[PDB]
């Protein structure tokens, strides 16, 4: 249902707000330059410091903007599942196609907790869910008997995939009788989820690379894992850099190289040291130099 | 202070609200058998299911019940400082003694977001901070050359620590130089803690068998470690049986089985198994007769 | 060098005493069945419970059984490099083409002890070493810096790689500038690592399913992943059950079915349950065919 | 029955050698200075660098030359049982009180693995072992319902706790009902062990500072924690010191330091940093004066 190449959007700031004409141009430009998704209001969209009002403002602008030209998956994430469905009843009625769920960070639920949370949300929304699985934020896990539970459900529709542990496809995959949209949410892991059925990537990096980030997910699916390869070695120092410090505190001053918005993000996130924003401006540089040096038309 | 049995209070509910009656109850209750103070809307009081309005009635509620017979710490937990510092200028409104800060769940930013987080609490208010150091519920560990730092704020006075890694206490005795209120947040553990310099827990048991747990604490904090070793081996049985399935569903259970509450937490946290349950009434059948 | 499906041999045993006739039956039976490599007395061999001289006499008989048919590549881990030296030149000798390499279990050094280590190993022999990275085992975990001053030397020539870490290949890959053989040491990712740029797998289930573990691999060498995953979905029941209780007590009983060699492992690894007997049993049947 | 401060030995080495001088002159200096026990050739003796002869030999003269001043525990490590037998039996025939027995590291078997292997070097030995749980080196983890199960063995009578966690003795006391002793095997956190219900130590720094150990041992045994915690405090920055770089490396270079033997260990332990050494030179300076 969903595949490729799904930016987890960046919000941008100004002034203390929500930058409004930055948000809208950053959606044109993403989509113009190979967006296959969009993802706002994750955390990558700095979801746990927006407003209840921010963060449905910003789905409601995205939804928007994209004119349907791509599906959006809003983030509807909480600890707690009342929460998470007023973000998801509101997605729906700001016109996303679909919302993206993580469950039970801090509290720490037990399985059955995890799926009673994400069968609220299913049963108070008529748009399909992504779950979140992200025990390195989270720490609980949405086991595979868990996930196999949550797909007998009619639209809980896939998962973004942050295990990083990359058997995980393979024992949800044994488990799971019906087609199921597998996503990796780990830019580093991205070609090996995809060969190991994987249908796309909730990416951070492709915020900022998404036409390169677009091809080598288009790639992967059309079975071309040597060209894959070729773009993912040439995004790795970008990767490396994007995270070096807590995202998306990289991606955002990325994103300011570009002329796409403030580098600013709220507290916690931090400003980036001096040698994290050398890094990665002399690393645009080079990627922009290659296409430069290769483009002819 | 902050020292002794400080009681991580479940939140008690009634057809899908606070139970406010059950809760001015319960305040009563844990002051007359023993608490040495009182910690409202921590992880124990599901903090992350309440709305922002119900955080700070549960607060003012728990203030004005206890009618300052013992210090009332305030939960002022967020990932987002900003909401954290709403709760926290509430809480001293309220007449809390201090608040409860955990920061950076989910979110998972640097030793510099934390300090920022925590230094942001701190300059909104008046009244000092314990610091919850958590990474098993959080990810984030507040490392001690960060504490340090956070030590030389004049208000930040403690740590909750639930690391359960128990050098960990030594690591940052090493390096603070003033007096600091080091709380175990690990009842399992609580001794072996104040042996190592700490001067109490915010404790889950305690909500259930706050007499028992508060003569365990006097006992360290008095130096017979033989006495108090002597009231864990009756507890150890409780803190196991209260964490089995995921807190608060053991803890408000046991309070329902004392005719406290309503058994009833909020989803993510689920009803206990038929053999918890019977556990649960077994020790507090033992205990309490 | 090293390239496609490379069998981690079992070593089979009778009364628990090496079962030499049978170990030359399962070099020509893998052989046969599609074995692109043949790697014994790793630990799925046995490795620590097979004593100096057994090991060698394993390599010896693997090698001359081999009849350079397919590569040997001959365990020689050790937390003691001089007892992997001996290892090593004792596979020299008996006409091994490489070593394997553990070092630091146990011991727990750090990335310059593990350097010394395996540098001497290396200065010792005049054939070739594949280092063996496996922190689910040894804790310790050669980092990309190091395997890269490891690629320096000239007959240090690939890894096996068992951290499970499948962004740890691309770290590795940006730092080495020669002919690299990239192994998998985990079979559940093994697609996964040649996507990354791995070239092969030494494998434990190929010890069971040659002929299609070699398949697999192929397709991902030819580049259809399509395929390999096809292949991927028909093993991963035999997989799951070969791994369920630690290995190699499955594949030694999987082994066993085929009629090649008893099902006798070592303690401290255990006979098999009877419901994981039955299931490799099923799975078996399923498969063959 | 084993109490209070047991060193867990280190080996000292000179021109490749054992330095047999050296370690009589080491046992004589350790018990004159208040070892309550000794326990040669653990991993601090460096036993997985020590040939099976070696081995033996440094039991032998470590037995000999405490001359039954103090207990004897020697070391009988390996993750093959078989191999385990003889160092237990040789430690026997060399007048050892008792063995300590480390099982499963890098082949990772189950529990009933774990048990067997156990249960097999008891059954061969007339002396009592403690049971070695270190799962940060060896990953394997004895469970406390296996602890409790190695219990129900006559001479199975002990554990060495090096699990860092805390709750683990408190886990174990609730299933283990017979007379046992529980021993820390972590430095840092030996006073919060000993209020936990612990009554010693297996120690690297008691090594260097014996005195203050035994003192700091001793004064958890009589109950007088604040002394305990005073002494704690006085050797925290030791045991940082002596563990920055992987161990023995700390301890073989601060006991040269105090002449009692040569700095040398062997790889893959490595030579100290020049910043480690001026450390500990330091901290010998302000502990021997
Ligand atoms: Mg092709």
């Amino acid at each position: 249902m969903f595949r490729g190449s799904l930016i987890a959007m960046i919000t941008p700031f100004i002034n203390g707000q929500v930058d409004e004409k930055a948000l809208a141009g950053l959606v044109d430009w993403q989509i113009k330059h190979g967006a296959h998704g969009l993802v706002p209001v994750g955390t990558t969209g700095e979801s746990p410091t927006l407003t209840e009002e921010e963060h449905k403002r910003v789905v409601a602008l995205v939804a928007e903007q994209a004119q349907g030209r791509v599906p959006v998956i809003a983030g509807a994430g909480s600890n707690n599942p009342v929460e998470a469905v007023r973000y998801a009843q509101h997605a729906q009625q700001a016109g996303a196609d679909a919302v993206l769920c993580v469950a039970g960070y801090y509290n720490r639920p037990s399985q059955e907790g995890l799926y009673q949370h994400f069968k609220m949300v299913h049963d108070a929304i008529d748009i399909p869910i992504i779950v979140y699985n992200i025990p390195p934020r989270a720490v609980v896990d949405i086991k595979p008997e868990t996930m196999a539970r949550l797909a007998a459900l009619p639209r809980i529709v896939g998962v973004k995939d942050a295990t990083t542990d990359l058997a995980r496809i393979s024992r949800e995959r044994m488990l799971i009788n019906k087609p199921f949209s597998f996503l990796s949410g780990d830019d580093m892991t991205a070609i090996a989820y995809n060969a190991s059925g994987g249908q796309g990537c909730i990416s951070v990096s492709a915020n900022i690379a998404p036409a390169l980030y677009g091809q080598m997910q288009t790639a992967t699916l059309q079975g071309d894992f040597r060209e894959a390869l070729r773009i993912h070695d040439l995004l790795a120092p970008l990767h490396e850099a994007l995270f070096r410090e807590p995202s998306p505190a990289g991606a955002k001053y990325a994103a300011s190289l570009l002329g796409l918005c403030n580098e600013e993000c709220r507290l916690p996130i931090v400003p980036l040291s001096e040698q994290t924003k050398s890094d990665i401006k002399n690393i645009i540089n080079e990627l922009y130099r290659l296409e430069h040096h290769h483009h002819h038309h």
